[PDB]
């Protein structure tokens, strides 16, 4: 029902990337499902949560604003079942060319780790 559901049907995220193919390769290495719809963007997905990766110049044009040199607006959390899996995933981030800012440890009552992708986007693995 319109009154109960409201006027906003869905919500999804868009991130800027310098190189679509290099980013798609980084996320594919991490086990993300990569979607390429031909109808200059790549879709990354975990379960049913969707992130659209948009090439830098196109993102700048659509946002009508310049990009940040060191972006720190968002923190993307990634739920993981075990501590051992976070340890494996952190090594996969290092091999894929990402930067590990916080090595696996217990922080704020949870075991986890924190890293940046190829474009400085912050992610945190969380055992939950």
């Amino acid at each position: 029902n319109l009154y109960f559901q409201g006027m906003i049907q869905s919500m999804w995220f868009n991130l800027h990337v310098q190189d679509l193919e290099k980013s798609a390769q980084f996320y594919k290495a991490l086990g993300f499902k990569i979607n390429r719809n031909p109808q200059k963007m790549v879709g990354i997905q975990i379960g049913q949560t969707t992130v659209i990766l948009i090439e830098n110049k196109h993102f700048q044009n659509v946002s009508q604003q310049s990009l940040n040199t060191e972006p720190n607006e968002v923190m993307i959390s990634l739920g993981v079942n075990t501590n051992e899996e976070v340890d494996q995933l952190v090594n996969k981030v290092k091999e894929a060319g990402g930067a590990v800012v916080q090595e696996p440890t217990v922080s704020q009552g949870f075991y986890g780790a924190m890293f940046k992708d190829l474009d400085g986007h912050h992610f945190n693995f969380l055992v939950c």
